[PDB]
Formats: structure tokens, sequence, C-alpha cells
């Protein structure tokens, strides 16, 4: 198709490795470029540990208003928000916002733990339907987004589904659900990115990733004004370790895809 001819020449200008998958759920079609291929999640992982303990408020109905020690032990390398609570507490709803909206390391280290561990991330992915999702390590190591290592990769499609099932489906309850698209919406980080590259009329939930080897992400609920929503996943990762962020790929990505319908 024309879109994914300029997917391509997009990706053959860039230098590195691009990942898309768009599901428009009017139809329920999607486009997909490397669609199947592993990319490294970055911080696009957190909307994942931001569900499951969701998900857990489902059944321990106060769980998000338990307060969680920060301690300096706690900060690692990226704590815009918990850096402003140390020695002091946090929610685990605003633990996850943090985690959501200005991509805190910290914040996602305790959902890990609440989560009982990676494996608890993956076990949420898993119950969901979820089967390419992996979630390894923790932040920071999480980043390092070595080529062909299958440690806290996905696929563009697998992550697009997924996305679609938290946000517009129901694999959360309703109040989660709403809670989850609000955090999104509120997301600080995404202004270069997707947004960058779709109408300004456009309402957008997004959560960005970026690591090592350039790496460069979005994932993102899409709400035209009068038009059905969308889900958009942007993946894009380049060969050489310290190569610098290219969030204008994304937004290049984004353009094109929204030229095409
Ligand atoms: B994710 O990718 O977003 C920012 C942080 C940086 O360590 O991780």
């Amino acid at each position: 198709s024309a879109v994914q001819q300029k997917l391509a020449a997009l990706e053959k200008s860039s230098g590195g490795r691009l990942g898309v998958a768009l599901i428009d759920t009017a139809d329920n079609t999607q486009v997909l470029y490397r669609g199947d291929e592993r990319f490294p999640m970055c911080s696009t992982s957190k909307v994942m540990a931001a569900a499951a303990v969701l998900k857990q408020s489902e059944t321990q109905k106060q769980l998000l208003n338990q307060p969680v020690e920060i301690k300096p032990a706690d900060l690692v390398n990226y704590n815009p928000i918990a850096e402003k609570h140390v020695n002091g507490t946090m929610t685990l709803a605003e633990l996850s916002a943090a985690a959501l909206q200005y991509s805190d390391n910290t914040a996602m280290n305790k959902l890990i733990a609440q989560l009982g561990g990676p494996g608890g991330v993956t076990a949420f992915a898993r119950a969901i339907g979820d089967e390419t999702f992996r979630l390894d390590r923790t932040e920071p190591t999480l980043n390092t987004a070595i080529p062909g290592d299958p440690r806290d990769t996905t696929t563009p499609r697998a992550m697009a589904q997924t996305l679609r099932q938290l946000t517009l489906g129901h694999a959360l309850g309703e109040t989660q659900r709403a809670q989850l698209v609000t955090w999104l919406k509120g997301n600080t980080t995404g202004a270069a990115s997707i947004r960058a590259g779709l109408p300004t009329s456009w309402t957008v939930g997004d959560k960005t990733g970026s690591g090592d080897y350039g790496t460069t992400n979005d994932i993102a609920v899409i709400w035209p004004q009068g038009r059905a929503p969308l889900v958009l996943v942007t993946y894009f990762t380049q060969p050489q370790q310290n190569a610098e962020s290219r969030r204008d790929v994304l937004a290049s990505a984004a353009r094109i895809i929204a030229e095409g319908l």
C-alpha cells in the first residue's frame, strides 16, 4: 500500500528500524510495518504495570490509596516525581500517574514490586491474552535495548492489540479503564512524538519510551473529532548504542498514517 511504501521510505531515510501498528476501531482494520518484529519497549512497558495494578484494585477497592514509602535507596536514574517525595510516601495512584505521565522510573519499580516482580507484570499481559509481551528486568536496566536481546520486548501488533483492550475494550473494569484513559490523556512527555504528526484537534493519550540504541517509542490511543478512535504504536531503534533520540521519526510515521485515511 501507499502507506507501507511511505513508511518504508521513512525508515530508509532514518537509518534505523521502524515498527508500526495501527488499529482503526471503525472497521477493525490494521496497518502493520514490521508488525511482528520484536522491539525494546523501554518506558512503554509502564502502561502494563499500571494496568496490572488497576486490575488488582478491582478486588482491593482501596488499593490505589495505599501509601508507599519512597526511600533514598529507591531512587534510580530518572525520578522527576519520586524525587519530590523522598522520605515521604506516594499512593499507588500517584505512583501510577507518575510512571505514566512523567515516565518516572522509581514509580515503575514500585509498581513492579507491588506486582511481585517483572514476572507479575508479564503474568497480567498473559491474563489479558498478550502472549508476546515480556518484562524481564526492573528500571533502569530494562532500557538497554540491545539488538537481538528478547528481554523486555514486544511486537507492534501485540502492543496495539493490548493497548486497545486496556483503553477501549474491557480488559479492565469500567472505573479502572476510565482512570487509565485519563492518565494517558494527561501524559506530559509526548508532545514531540505521535502527537506532533497529528491534527491539533485530535485528542491523544500516549506513553513514550526512550532507551539506549537511540530507541524512541510511543504508543497512543487517538480520538479524532467525530470519528472512531485509533490505536497507534510506533517503535524505533537504531544500530549505534549511543544514537540520539529520533522523536521526529515517530511524528512522521503518525503523519503518514493520518494522511492515509
Ligand atoms: B522510559 O523509556 O522513559 C524515560 C525513562 C528513561 O530512563 O525510561
